[PDB]
């Protein structure tokens, strides 16, 4: 369905499924719901080239943590690295899924990313998932020669919530006093467990990722209303006194977004308590454009990924 | 004095300048206007490395042109090519007031770059500009190797009403059925001889381009109102039809500008024609963010210029 301004082979997107049809997300159990979006994935030619995987398990903050890291092929040496946690409403999403969008990153960066298998919601609730996100963060820090990597060469990246979870992350490494972090990639963020943004209003359905849903999303990673309030579940709520000294952010938003206005928003709450930011607005995008592969040739897309690449590259360097 | 959200840096030139006092621009005579941006430029250590520059007078459509040809430094071989407009809102600009962003344009695409030292106005009025700049683009094309660039791979690139030039070009090529362009660089681009925009009316004053300077400028440039009707002056007032067949465009907005409302609606026109567009507002940066030498350092916009120069590279490469 769409709206005005909707980027030409996303509106194209939109509509074919509308005229799929097929239940609400939100009313499928977990299990269907993830089936949804590996089903989606799996339907589309996708590069997946110029990477090698390989999957280690850590012994980290008092329980095995499963990574995928992933690193530029045919490259000898330490390589930097960056943390990937991926989105999926904590409900949905996982390496394979996310696969395609980790490759863009990686191919365009030559870092390596590490991806945090965390523990799905309802399964578990906040604060497991961002507790195992940030225990990975400060082994890769500690150990990264072991998995080929420079640890002090260190960013966090995510998608959508793992946008809030490389933002929270980055939140409990100022609060722990370590590891110290290079650079936070947030594309197209949570940020605040609240529903009445005009984004939120304007894009609340017909957009892909609907109001529903991402009340939904919430209301499986936790219904404690105290915990929402939380800066380490909506980091939206932090004052300037408790961002200031996080390291300096790229956040991507798209313009068709529920979550558009409270990236933003977050991206100028980092920029007034003197925080490096860059914030773009991707005009023409639904949410998770760098996740979907049937999105994933669309040239803004394409652009946009390079974008992140690039920046990760820039503030991994030496020295 | 700026707004909540304008970038840090920025904002701090903003109220740099509020302190510094003057009278506005628009109350200036073209020479000393000129002055203030020569001065302006001229105030601040900037990179400009990496490049070699040579001037070209050529012989085009029944004058005089004058070129500065831009090329990466240290390079053997044809290159392909940009060309570059410049701002100024027609009354101010010129190749060294413009050479760092051009020089960052140049050493981040590997292209070469071609600044076409169109005729000032109020010196000369509509059409006088554009149909020189047309006429340095087709140029190119057919006798590129007279200056070492591959003019069969040709862009058109430009900043605030440079950006109107450059897309204006583009539609000046389409209508003669040449040169071939392979893609149309706006940044913050003047589309529309209005007034009345949402950001018109919300950066009024105290963001640096100012509502007044921009009746200024259009009133230098020409006052005929019919000539402003034509898509030549405002491509905005383009049809889909009109629009149909253009090169793929990056546009790039900025948030805190009277101009950003007419740049982010020509994007929209333009994939509403079939274009390729990829458009993305840098969110707390003001007009001419690209320009300024004392924003030449501002985190975002070395994101920005790494990006502009990425998408020139990308649509520039041979096959």
């Amino acid at each position: 369905s769409g709206s005005p301004g909707v980027e030409q082979h996303t509106q194209a997107f939109l509509e074919a499924l509308e005229q799929g049809g097929g239940k609400p997300l939100e009313q499928l159990s977990p299990k269907d719901a993830r089936a949804v979006l590996t089903g989606a994935q799996a339907s589309v030619k996708v590069d997946l080239s110029g990477i090698e995987v390989k999957e280690r398990t850590i012994q980290a903050n008092g329980q095995s943590i499963k990574l995928q890291v992933v690193r530029p092929a045919n490259v000898k040496g330490e390589l930097p690295v960056f943390m990937f946690f991926h989105g999926g409403g904590w409900v949905l999403g996982d390496f394979p899924t996310h696969q395609r969008l980790i490759r863009d990153l990686v191919v365009g960066s030559g870092a390596v990313a590490v991806y945090v298998d965390y523990t799905p919601s309802p399964e578990s609730h906040y604060p497991t998932a961002i507790n195992q996100a940030y225990a990975a963060t400060q082994w890769v820090a500690e150990h990264g020669k072991e998995i080929g990597v420079d640890g002090k060469r260190l960013a966090v990246a995510g998608n959508s919530v793992g946008g809030n979870m490389a933002a929270v992350v980055a939140l409990k490494a100022k609060e722990a006093g370590t590891p110290a972090l290079r650079f936070q990639l947030l594309l197209h963020p949570v940020t605040d467990a609240s529903f009445e943004t005009a984004s939120y209003k304007q894009f609340a359905d017909g957009h892909f990722l609907t109001t529903g849903m991402m009340k939904w999303f919430w209301d499986n990673y936790t219904t404690d209303a105290k915990a929402r309030e939380q800066i380490y579940a909506s980091p939206l709520r932090a004052s300037s006194e408790q961002l200031k000294g996080l390291p300096p952010a790229l956040v991507q938003t798209a313009e068709f977004d529920v979550l558009r206005d409270e990236g933003e928003a977050y991206a100028r709450k980092l920029n007034a308590a003197g925080v490096t930011v860059t914030s773009v607005r991707y005009n023409g995008m639904i949410h998770d454009y760098g996740l979907l592969n049937p999105l994933s040739q669309v040239p803004a897309v394409k652009a946009a990924m390079r974008q992140a690449g690039t920046e990760l590259k820039v503030h991994l360097q030496l020295e």
